[PDB]
């Protein structure tokens, strides 16, 4: 039989230190093709090893299609996934505001994806921690739900080696994280989840008011904040993202402020679990 492997790369939709992401076409169908830099080859190996161990399939996890290694004169490393034309949550929040139903649908879908990663199923799948959760690593689907992307730093029950500094938990910044305990990595994801919840909630309209899109800690650290910049804010001063007064006039944003506080405790073991966040979100509105 013919094995059709040609992908037409149509347009570059992302460029960074990691390499590039392209919208591509395979057999009439849109795919996303991540082309890894030599700098970030370990992310391709980790994601590939994870998918070789467990073929994750979940509506709120970016859908795997293929991992390709091709010999050149160098080695070319591609990861091929489903394509989400609306782009990342980061991209989407810049222009778009949200109503109550759209805000809740986004954050419950992220909680659903994250709980699916975290849970060991004994049938099944090992427990997985993401280790780089942020709004750029979440894609928006046409049905209003999101999916979690980029398992290049994921751990299974370290890696390329640290996550995005702006989203690092206090125990990562102060180097107290108990690195031999798998639950430690789940708790780091919950911290980052809380920051994403804050980024989304700001864009939910209430009483004719909305906040502009800002990244977590926009008001206390520079662009491309250093490790030290983040440690001083999060660990030494114990600062947390601001909850605007206008949220306390809206029952949904009041409930979301309480949830994000319960993701941001200095004590990692005090933070809510992804399953408890899902349950809380299903009872809001
Ligand atoms: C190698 O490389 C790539 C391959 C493909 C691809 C193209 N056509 C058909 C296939 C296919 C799938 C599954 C079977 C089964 C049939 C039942 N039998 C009992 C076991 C085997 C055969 C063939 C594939 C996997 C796409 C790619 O990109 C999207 C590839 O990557 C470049
Ligand atoms: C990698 O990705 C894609 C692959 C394909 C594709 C192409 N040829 C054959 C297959 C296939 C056929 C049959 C089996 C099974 C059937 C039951 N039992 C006998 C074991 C073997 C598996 C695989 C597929 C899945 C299509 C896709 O999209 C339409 C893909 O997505 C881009
Ligand atoms: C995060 O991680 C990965 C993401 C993807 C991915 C999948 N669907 C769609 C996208 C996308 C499409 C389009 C835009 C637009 C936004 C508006 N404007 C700025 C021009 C461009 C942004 C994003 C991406 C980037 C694939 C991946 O691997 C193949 C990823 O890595 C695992
Ligand atoms: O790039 C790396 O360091 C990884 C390759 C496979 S295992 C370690
Ligand atoms: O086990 C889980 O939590 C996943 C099943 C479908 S939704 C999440």
């Amino acid at each position: 039989r013919t094995v059709a492997r040609d992908i037409t790369l149509l347009e570059c939709v992302g460029k960074g230190r990691y390499g590039e992401v392209w919208r591509g076409s395979w057999q009439g169908e849109n795919v996303a093709v991540k082309i890894f830099s030599s700098r970030d080859e370990k992310s391709w190996f980790r994601e590939t090893e994870l998918y070789n161990t467990v073929m994750l399939r979940h509506e709120n996890i970016l859908g795997f299609i293929a991992s390709d290694m091709t010999s050149r004169h160098s080695t070319q490393l591609w990861l091929i996934t489903h394509y989400h034309e609306m782009g990342s949550l980061y991209d989407y929040l810049q222009l778009t505001t949200l109503d109550t139903v759209s805000c809740l649908r986004i954050v419950l879908s992220i909680a659903s994806g994250l709980a699916h990663l975290h849970i060991e199923i004994f049938g099944g799948k090992p427990a997985i921690a993401h280790r780089d959760l942020k709004s750029k690593n979440i894609l928006v689907k046409k049905n209003g739900q999101c999916c979690i992307a980029d398992l290049g730093l994921a751990v299974m029950h370290n890696n390329p080696r640290v996550g995005t500094k702006r989203y690092m938990a206090p125990e990562v910044l102060d180097e107290t994280i108990q690195v031999d305990c798998f639950d430690s990595y789940k708790r780091v994801d919950i911290w980052a989840f809380g920051l994403v919840l804050w980024e989304v909630a700001r864009r939910m309209v209430s009483n004719g008011i909305v906040e502009d899109y800002k990244p977590p800690f926009y008001d206390v650290v520079p662009n491309d904040p250093s490790f030290e910049d983040m440690r001083k804010v999060v660990c030494v001063d114990q600062q947390r993202p601001n909850i605007p007064n206008r949220w306390f006039s809206d029952p949904t944003l009041t409930s979301l402020a309480k949830l994000m506080k319960e993701c941001w405790y200095q004590n990692p073991s005090a933070r809510l679990t992804a399953l408890r966040i899902k349950k809380t979100l299903t009872k809001i509105d």
